[PDB]
């Protein structure tokens, strides 16, 4: 009886087994717009992401994830609210069953129809596993993504779902260039937070772009056509793998931009 998204083992239930989920910096969160201020300390961004390695994707049971070779400075963000430097390790989705559900973040309550996480580790921790024991061990770039034009550099996930419908599938996923997922403009709002799926850990600094992506509407359809369970297993559909809201508590969020 493991944790997932239905009514027996979501959200609502992760407590019991990770009771991290009722602490003082968990994620996702609302931004409200009006209440979050302009930090004109903060700096841009830096994501170098013209060395990433993609290896493979994975169908966990959750979600997707397109996973990096990690093992050099190859793919990395830094700049922002951050000190040093951070690796990307993967980039994964949250997604609903209808447009007007999905994102994991809300900006003045508004849900988007999706939201990309692509997930960095703070080299100074030396591995992922270290990292998330830390405060300050990991970076979450999140993207949020609207439905209307197709995103060209999105098609290459798309096509390859086919072949990772079921949990514990996996495919080869060589030369992905993750810059094709970006908006024009890096503008953000920042936070301290937590992972959104068990264990839950707060060791998430937050980075989450202002500007969504727009992806057709068959581009989402084929993730929704994904499976939580594993092969030959009754089909239920990978939709509505996102956490709502949780408390804001003793936290500010901050704008880089006026
Ligand atoms: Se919800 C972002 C995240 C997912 C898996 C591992 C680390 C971070
Ligand atoms: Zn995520």
């Amino acid at each position: 009886h493991h944790w997932g998204y239905g009514k027996h083992n979501g959200p609502e239930h992760w407590h019991k087994d990770f009771p991290i989920a009722k602490g003082e910096r968990q994620s996702p969160v609302d931004i409200d717009t009006h209440t979050a201020k302009y930090d004109p300390s903060l700096k841009p961004l830096s994501v170098s992401y013209d060395q990433a390695t993609s290896l493979r994707i994975l169908n966990n049971g959750h979600a997707f994830n397109v996973e990096f070779d990690d093992s050099q400075d190859k793919a990395v963000l830094k700049g922002g609210p951050l000190d040093g430097t951070y690796r990307l390790i993967q980039f994964h989705f949250h997604w609903g069953s209808l447009d007007g559900q999905g994102s994991e973040h809300t900006v003045d309550k508004k849900k988007y129809a999706a939201e990309l996480h692509l997930v960095h580790w703070n080299t100074k921790y030396g591995d992922f596993g270290k990292a998330v024991q830390q405060p300050d061990g990991l970076a979450v770039l999140g993207i949020f993504l609207k439905v209307g034009s197709a995103k060209p550099g999105l098609q290459k996930v798309v096509d390859v779902l086919d072949s990772i419908k079921t949990k514990g599938k996996s495919a080869d996923f060589t030369n992905f260039d993750p810059r094709g997922l970006l908006p024009e403009s890096l503008d953000y709002w920042t936070y301290p937070g937590s992972l959104t799926t068990p264990p839950l850990l707060e060791c998430v600094t937050w980075i989450v772009l202002k500007e969504p992506i727009s992806v057709s509407s068959e581009q989402v359809l084929k993730f929704r056509k994904l499976n939580f369970n594993g092969e030959g297993e009754p089909e239920e559909l990978m939709v509505d793998n996102w956490r709502p809201a949780q408390p804001l508590k003793n936290r500010q969020i901050k704008a880089s931009f006026k």
